[PDB]
């Protein structure tokens, strides 16, 4: 492996209490001679999956939960074991909350969400909606004030404005449905254009970050600011006398934050599994690990029972657990990334005038939409190809679209399948696909071939096509269970390769509509 044996490597995001999760690798240091480093490098959340996938990296990541799903599912992630009494010591929604096809896939550390954080001085009652902010900077700015200043550069903050009204990301009631996308519904586009309304009045700037923002709240310059319990630390220093509270209302509806759960996961190709299990069980997961990171950077409602009856005591934590009560835990499906992306782009976009609210949340809504729906049909064509027989069940949400496109590749693929028949079975004889294993072996492989050159729906279908030949060997073999990692591999290739070029043809859509 390229992980050293015997240390322990450790990635936490920059806004999080490093040098107090270091103190705690000090305190392993000091017990068993073996070497801790904590770093935390940029852009994180995008580089553990880079250098993970070719068995490198960090012992021990960590990240909100809602990331691990998909690096789980890329099986950059070892399974872990805690016995029953140490999972007793955590609340059981926080372990739903790092469960993974039924697996745990890591550590929770602590609950997470966004509160409307506000200086006593300027504004000594906040809002209690987001409609009576406009008034209010007007006010404020004849003073040398302004009310509002949030990070505008990721959609973590904007999120609970837009799914104040009914936006929504992944469809739950109960029970997901991920087929049902919410991105693009009248509700985000309510929140999204009140937004945009506030930068069109000049009550905010569409270039304001987190740094900024944290800065002009932090040097008394905006009433407000919208952020988590990270947050608190550097407020305490700079004096301001604030508060935390409930998140404003929209439209007479709470805004309702992603939740969070910091977690810590083991790198599946670390050699030190059963180190980061007793770096993390018997060192950070402790009364007095908690609070050494605490005390740098405050976590939030910590996971770990003991500790959060003491935090709980603070009226900050049960205004984050307020706000987190309003909103929803979030998904760990593996293509939030690609959400998350997707809804970014949309915001940027949105508030710089780059594209109106409507057609940058239709293109979010694409985004979001494009693995499931993928998948849906993709899955359906290579098992309709093996078998002879087409699958009777209902497509579901978007079921048009995915109806069409289904259709749109029977009638082109037949064409390629006939025409590549020879070319076919050269690659698949050369390929020697036996089993579950070998299929699992093929993404480097289509990566490879597909990502060269201009891209264009006819490879598209070549791609599928082959992907259909190879599942009726597989069938023929009797090696039919591999048909589905087959569908999931291939499909996890074109989203992720052709994103952008996807969403500028608007998905499956553009798809029928080449091909009519
Ligand atoms: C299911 C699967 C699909 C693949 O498609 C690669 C991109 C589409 C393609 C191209 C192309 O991108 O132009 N050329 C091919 C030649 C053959 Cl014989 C088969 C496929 C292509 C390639 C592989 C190795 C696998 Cl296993
Ligand atoms: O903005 C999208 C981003 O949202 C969340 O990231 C949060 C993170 O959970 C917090 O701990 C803190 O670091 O702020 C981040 C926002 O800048 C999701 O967890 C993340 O995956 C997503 O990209
Ligand atoms: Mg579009
Ligand atoms: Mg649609
Ligand atoms: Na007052």
């Amino acid at each position: 492996g390229k992980i050293e044996e015997g240390k322990l490597v450790i990635w936490i995001n920059g806004d999080k209490g490093y040098n107090g999760l270091a103190e705690v690798g000090k305190k392993f240091e000091k017990d068993t001679g073996i070497k801790v480093t904590v770093e935390h490098p940029d852009k994180l959340e995008e580089k553990f999956p880079q250098v993970a996938a070719t068995g490198d990296g960090p012992d021990i990541i960590f990240w909100a939960h809602d990331r691990f799903g998909g690096y789980a599912q890329s099986g950059l992630l070892a399974e872990i074991t805690p016995d029953k009494a140490f999972q007793d010591k955590l609340y059981p929604f926080t372990w739903d909350a790092v469960r993974y096809n039924g697996k745990l896939i890591a550590y929770p550390i602590a609950v997470e969400a966004l509160s409307l954080i506000y200086n006593k001085d300027l504004l000594p009652n906040p809002p209690k909606t987001w409609e009576e902010i406009p008034a209010l900077d007007k006010e404020l700015k004849a003073k040398g004030k302004s009310a509002l200043m949030f990070n505008l550069q990721e959609p973590y903050f904007t999120w609970p404005l837009i799914a104040a009204d009914g936006g929504y990301a992944f469809k739950y009631e109960n029970k997901y449905d991920i087929k049902d996308v919410g991105v693009d519904n009248a509700g985000a586009k309510a929140g999204l254009t009140f937004l945009v309304d506030l930068i069109k009045n000049k009550h905010m700037n569409a270039d304001t970050d987190y740094s900024i923002a944290e800065a002009a709240f932090n040097k008394g310059e905006t009433a407000m600011t919208i952020n988590g319990p990270w947050a608190w630390s550097n407020i305490d220093t700079s004096k301001v006398n604030y508060g935390v509270t409930v998140l404003p209302t929209f439209k007479g509806q709470p805004s309702k934050p992603f939740v969070g759960v910091l977690s810590a996961g083991i790198n599946a190709a670390s050699p030190n599994k059963e180190l980061a299990k007793e770096f993390l069980e018997n060192y950070l997961l402790t009364d007095e690990g908690l609070e050494a990171v605490n005390k740098d950077k405050p976590l939030g409602a910590v996971a770990l029972k003991s500790y959060e009856e003491e935090l709980a005591k603070d009226p900050r934590i049960a205004a984050t657990m307020e706000n987190a009560q309003k909103g929803e835990i979030m998904p760990n499906i593996p293509q939030m990334s690609a959400f998350w992306y997707a809804v970014r782009t949309a915001v940027i976009n949105a508030a710089s005038g780059r594209q109106t609210v409507d057609e940058a949340l239709k293109d979010a809504q694409t985004g979001s939409e494009l693995y499931r729906q993928s998948l849906e049909i993709i899955s359906r064509y290579l098992r309709e190809q093996a078998t002879g027989a087409a699958d009777t069940a209902p497509m579901g949400a978007s079921g048009a679209t995915s109806r069409k496109a289904l259709e749109t590749l029977r009638r082109v693929g037949d064409g390629v399948q006939r025409n590549h028949e020879t070319a076919f079975q050269g690659m698949l004889r050369k390929l020697d696909i036996k089993n579950e294993d070998d299929v699992k072996s093929l993404s480097r492989v289509m990566i490879h071939v597909f990502s060269d050159g201009v891209t264009n729906w006819g490879r598209i279908v070549t791609l599928i096509s082959f992907g259909a030949f190879v599942a009726k060997h597989l069938k023929t073999i009797n090696q039919e269970s591999c048909i589905e990692p087959l569908a999931e591999s291939i499909t996890d290739v074109l989203v992720r390769t052709k994103r952008d070029w996807l969403v500028k043809q608007r998905g499956w859509d553009g798809f029928v509509e080449f091909f009519h």
